[PDB]
């Protein structure tokens, strides 16, 4: 379904990654975030919802969506929550891309968005995930 996306926190050297996931293509958004806060995955959901049609998000921790924060975010923007292999195998993915890099970059978060890119352009074959979100966004628009 091409508007669920996966959002989580993962930890590396006392910071916190935010990482979403568009489950069908195995595309990545992230950003190090100062704190896990809810006023943080509330921006980040208005943000990926300019970008992206996001329809429902769904996160393996769920009270990360209960603040009032959150859930105004979700109302504006009209996002609602998913009721229910691919995102576990994008985010150690994730941490060993970034340990590959880490000494390319001074500080964590460029070293994140360094793996960013290198995971979305990674032809799998055999398209990278980044040509598969925009053919099913496209495709979808087409009816």
């Amino acid at each position: 379904s091409p508007g669920i996306w996966q959002l989580d926190c993962t930890h590396l050297e006392g910071k916190v990654i935010l990482v979403a996931v568009h489950v069908a293509s195995g595309y990545i958004e992230a950003e190090v975030i100062p704190a896990e806060t809810g006023q943080e995955t509330a921006y980040f959901l208005l943000k990926l919802a300019g970008r992206w049609p996001v329809k429902t998000v769904h996160t393996d921790n769920g009270s990360n969506f209960t603040s009032t924060t959150v859930k105004a975010a979700c109302w504006w923007a009209g996002i609602k929550q998913e009721f229910g292999g691919v995102i576990e195998s994008m985010n150690k993915e994730l941490k060993k891309i970034i340990g590959q890099v880490r000494d390319q970059a001074e500080h964590l978060k460029t070293a994140v968005q360094m793996a960013v890119f290198i995971h979305n352009k990674k032809r799998k074959g055999g398209y990278s995930a980044g040509e598969r979100i925009v053919d099913i966004i496209a495709t979808d628009i087409q009816t």
